[PDB]
């Protein structure tokens, strides 16, 4: 499935370029924020996605907009309304969502 993954792997580039601030890039560091399993418990970010998506473990679309959506979820759970990074997940959704449309209606035909 080299044409999915074709796919995938531009959509997830897609999905992190509009990540500008690079707020989502690698995980939130646990060490530095060791409250975050307390209200988190599926952390995700981009990296971790694209490991997982090389590593050949998101067979469907369904498998990889989930974690997508995790990252963006997360985001808004942890973090209070007035904040940078609220704010970034409530755009990532907006924007994400158009890019994952578009995706799946390219993987559609
Ligand atoms: C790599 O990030 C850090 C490095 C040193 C000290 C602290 C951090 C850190 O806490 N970064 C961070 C925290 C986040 C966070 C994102 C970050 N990072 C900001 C800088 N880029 C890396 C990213 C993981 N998000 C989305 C979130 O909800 N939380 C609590």
């Amino acid at each position: 499935l080299t044409p999915f993954l074709i796919l995938l792997r531009k959509t997830l580039e897609q999905l992190q370029e509009k990540d500008t601030g690079n707020i989502f890039s690698e995980p939130v560091p646990l060490s530095e924020v060791p409250d975050y399993l307390d209200h988190i418990k599926k952390p995700m970010d981009f990296f971790t996605m694209k490991q997982n998506l090389e590593a050949y473990r998101y067979l469907n679309f369904d498998d990889f907009e989930e974690d997508f959506n995790l990252i963006v979820s997360n985001c808004l759970k942890y973090n209070a309304k007035d904040t940078i990074f609220y704010r970034a997940a409530v755009r990532l959704r907006e924007q994400g969502g158009a890019v994952l449309r578009q995706a799946r209606r390219q993987a559609e035909k």
